[PDB]
Parts: C-alpha cells; sequence; structure tokens
C-alpha cells in the first residue's frame, strides 16, 4: 500500500519542478530554490506518510523549510525517511541551462544514512557490474574489473566525473589508462543513474561530490540493482586552514552522529533496504529527463518514477492544464 503512494510522490516532484521552472532564466538562484522548496513541502504535507527529512536543505538554523529532522506528511501511514533535492541544478535554473531537475526519495524509517553536509568519494556502476567494485582497491583495478564484468575493452569504458580542479589528477590518470571520460559541469545525482540506463554510454561514475547527494544516489542505485561504494572525506583532504576549520567540524559532526569518515561504505551502509520510491521530474532538458515545455495554458513534465520493490521503471509524461 506504499506502492499506492508512488503517484503521489511523482506529483510532489512535478510541483517542485514547475515552481522552479517559473524562475528559469531569471538570474535568481535563491528565489528559484525557495519556490521549489516551498512547493515540494506543501505537496509532501498532503501525502499520507509520517515523514522525517533525513536529507534536505540544511539544519534548521540555515534552512527554515525542509530542514533535517522536519516532519512532513499528514502523519497518517508509515513512518518513512525522506530525502529531498527540490532543485538539483539551481545555478542552471537561474541561468536557463540544461540538467536542472527536482528530486525526491522515500524509504523505510532508518533506511538512509544521515550523512553530514560534507564530501563523499563515490564509485557507482549499473546492474551488469554489481558485486565487482571496492573502493579499498585502486581506481585502475576497479575500472578493469568493471570493464571485464561489462565485457568490453577498457578503452571503451566510459566514466563520468565532476569537472572540478580536485579531479584533474584522476581525469589525467583515467585518460592515460585509455578510458573515455565524461566530465560534467552539473551535479552527480542524475549522472549516477545513467550507469543503469542501457541507452546511456556512461558505465561508471567516479569521484568526489556531496555526501547527502551520495545517499540519494545509493537509494536509487539500490532500487535499480546496481552498486555503489562511498567514502566520507573532510574538507582539508579535498580542497588549507579555513578548510580544516570547516573540515574538523565535519568530523566532529561525524563522530557524534555516529559514523567514521575515511572508511568505505558499501551500498547497504547508505541505503539499508530495498523499499525506496525515487521520483525525479525534469526542469530543463538533460541526459536523464526532458525539460518542462509550456505553450500558453498547457505545461508538460517528464518524471522518472522508480520503486525498489519491483520489476518496473516508469517514465511519466504529464500534460498539465495550468
Amino acid at each position: 500500500m506504499r506502492r499506492e503512494l508512488a503517484i503521489e510522490f511523482s506529483r510532489v516532484t512535478e510541483s517542485a519542478a514547475l515552481a522552479g521552472y517559473k524562475w528559469l532564466g531569471r538570474g535568481d538562484k535563491n528565489t528559484a530554490d525557495g519556490a521549489a522548496v516551498n512547493a515540494m513541502r506543501i505537496m509532501l504535507n498532503q501525502v499520507n506518510i509520517d515523514g522525517t527529512i533525513v536529507i534536505g536543505e540544511g539544519e534548521i538554523a540555515e534552512a527554515p523549510m525542509l530542514y533535517i529532522g522536519e516532519k512532513v506528511g499528514t502523519g497518517r501511514g508509515d513512518a518513512v525517511d525522506i530525502a529531498v533535492d527540490p532543485i538539483e541544478g539551481t545555478r542552471m535554473t537561474a541561468m536557463g541551462q540544461a540538467n536542472a531537475l527536482a528530486v525526491l526519495a522515500v524509504g523505510d524509517k532508518g533506511c538512509f544514512l544521515n550523512a553530514p553536509d560534507m564530501y563523499m568519494e563515490k564509485l557507482i556502476v549499473g546492474p551488469g557490474a554489481k558485486g565487482t567494485i571496492d573502493l579499498n582497491l585502486p581506481l585502475a583495478d576497479n575500472l578493469r574489473n568493471v570493464a571485464a564484468a561489462l565485457g568490453k575493452p577498457l578503452s571503451e569504458l566510459t566514466v563520468t566525473i565532476l569537472a572540478k580542479p580536485r579531479h584533474d589528477a584522476v581525469i589525467a590518470e583515467m585518460q592515460q589508462l585509455g578510458v573515455r571520460v565524461f566530465a560534467i559541469p552539473d551535479g552527480d545525482v542524475a549522472a549516477s543513474i545513467l550507469t543503469c540506463m542501457p541507452d546511456s554510454e556512461v558505465d561508471v561514475l567516479y569521484g568526489i561530490g556531496g555526501a547527502p547527494e551520495g545517499v540519494v544516489s545509493a537509494a536509487v542505485i539500490r532500487a535499480l540493482d546496481g552498486d555503489m561504494n562511498g567514502r566520507l572525506l573532510a574538507r582539508h583532504d579535498v580542497k588549507n586552514e579555513e578548510n580544516r576549520r570547516i573540515g574538523e567540524q565535519e568530523l566532529a559532526r561525524c563522530k557524534a552522529m555516529g559514523i567514521e569518515a575515511g572508511k568505505v561504505l558499501r551500498l547497504g551502509d547508505m541505503a539499508r533496504s530495498d523499499n525506496v520510491i525515487f521520483s525525479a521530474t525534469g526542469i530543463t532538458k538533460g541526459d536523464l529527463l526532458e525539460g518542462i515545455s509550456r505553450k500558453g495554458n498547457i505545461a508538460t513534465t517528464e518524471t522518472l518514477l522508480i520503486r525498489g520493490k519491483s520489476r518496473t521503471i516508469r517514465r511519466i509524461q504529464s500534460i498539465h492544464y495550468l
């Protein structure tokens, strides 16, 4: 009867996407965010769940809505963990650029790792390479094992990774290795799912991104029967002295939370059961989803709707009579 809620959750990302779409090309990241946050909360508060925000906009001091620990839903139905990413791609919404989307994941109570807002090294693959990765092994070793599971030469293997200065050395190493490297400007949530889409060239995601985004990836990767490892990393091992100010408070938040940074998290350490509903609606067109189009009174959305308990991946094209 939680599968009965799947449609309800797709309405939540549809509303959030449409609200961020109103601010497309308007040069205001905060107002576009606020609109999508606003709309996602409103909509969640009408769904029959007793949700706790486990991944969200920030702590209450910084985020007055969808803060970590916030209760959402009507309070009927199951106690559920909630992960929200109201706009994945806020900069691009403000700039009228590709790859903005609205994201939500719902799991069993206690399903999502409560990671602090810090960096996480990620390594993600699809179903055909499940059980063949380990971040305790060298990258090159990992890529070779993945290429063999996928049954392709290493030179064909496609690794997507965030285009950031921290990734220069590893990009040079992968290229030197003969791997194809898709260095993306955006963010790593949508990109991780490509590892599981047969029609994407992307086989693997590797690299350092946000820890909360990582758990959202872990939940959908789990639902899609792929694989992932992560590793939490404090700021000064990634990007100093202002970086160890903000980086020692990340390990402080870790210790009293209570997990250890620097240790390898397996898929099951991040997403703990298979009972995940994942919904994502495109705002602008990207690799995963089409964008919103509006011709006067009618808007269209595409939503990817994934349920862990099952044998079906849905793409829902909705025509909205605004």
